[PDB]
């Protein structure tokens, strides 16, 4: 990537507009004044992806702040979270959201937080030292469908995925998990399927 070795220091959330692709070309981003990457719920996202916005080829350095906010129909490709903040990426509004490539590390709690009905696919992705890979917002009963395809996880302190919704589903294909308490916390294990 042509921005590789550059560090971009930002002081506000980067807004990517509907239909646009923000291509970092390998830039590393370090956010200032947007949060400390703790579990405080009051930090800013590094990126806000409007519905139909895409993001690719960015390394997000510490502090991870509130990661990437996705408003739906978003492709997030080859994004590396060096040090996840409060959470890495949140689905804020309905649509399809795909994380393809990249990796995440050092998530004290969630990597992916799903706050609206969505189809959420994680493909060709690695994560190390995480609490949960995927959480549907606690105590909600709207439907998410999660796909984990070619995903490798190491050191999962809580679980791979958690939902409190009976109608939600998780499908996985080529999922490799090392050092994990419990793979899935859903109302019923029959919500979890391979393919
Ligand atoms: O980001 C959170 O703290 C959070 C997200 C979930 O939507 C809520 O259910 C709640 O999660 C609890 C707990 O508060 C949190 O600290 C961690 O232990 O995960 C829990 C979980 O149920 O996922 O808070
Ligand atoms: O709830 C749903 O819409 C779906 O649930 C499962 O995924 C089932 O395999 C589908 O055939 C469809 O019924
Ligand atoms: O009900 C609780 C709220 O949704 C709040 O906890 C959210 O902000 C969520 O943790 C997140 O990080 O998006
Ligand atoms: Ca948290
Ligand atoms: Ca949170
Ligand atoms: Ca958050
Ligand atoms: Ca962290
Ligand atoms: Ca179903």
């Amino acid at each position: 990537g042509t921005n590789t070795g550059g560090v971009l220091v930002i002081t506000d959330t980067i807004i990517v507009k509907s239909g646009q692709t923000y291509d970092g070309k390998g830039i590393k981003i370090i956010a200032q004044g947007m949060g400390d990457g703790s579990q405080s719920e009051n930090q800013k996202p590094i990126f806000k992806l409007e519905k139909g916005a895409n993001l690719k080829n960015v390394i997000i350095g510490a502090p991870g702040c509130d990661g990437i906010h996705c408003y739906g129909d978003n492709v997030v490709e080859n994004v590396v979270w060096e040090d996840v903040g409060e959470d890495a990426l949140t689905v804020k509004s309905e649509g399809v959201v795909e994380v393809i490539g990249g990796s995440a590390k050092e998530a004290a709690d969630k990597v992916f937080q799903l706050n609206a009905p969505c189809t959420f696919k994680v493909k060709n992705f690695t994560a190390t030292n995480i609490g949960k890979l995927v959480r549907q917002n606690g105590n909600t009963t709207f439907k998410v469908v999660i796909y984990l395809e070619d995903v490798t996880l190491n050191n999962v302190k809580s679980c791979v995925a958690k939902s409190d919704s009976p109608v939600s589903e998780l499908w996985y294909h080529n999922l490799n998990v090392n050092n994990c308490k419990t793979l899935f916390e859903f109302p019923s294990q029959s919500q979890i399927h391979q393919y």
